């Protein structure tokens, strides 16, 4: 095996939305518009993954 290596991308995400705590909104649209706000993230393609991720936290969050 190898290392792991993915909790630094969570904590990435973290930094993210808690900057603004316009948080579970349950809407792709929401968290859309949550990370273009901030945008730490470099990699453009990357911030679809950002996205998604926080969707994901919320859905299974509620």
């Amino acid at each position: 095996m190898g290392n792991i290596r993915t909790s630094f991308v969570k904590r990435i995400a973290k930094e993210m939305i808690e900057t603004h705590p316009g948080k579970f909104t349950d809407d792709f649209d929401t968290n859309k518009k949550l990370v273009e706000e901030f945008s730490t993230v470099s990699t453009k393609h990357l911030r679809n993954k950002i996205a998604g991720y926080i969707t994901r936290i919320i859905s299974q969050q509620k």
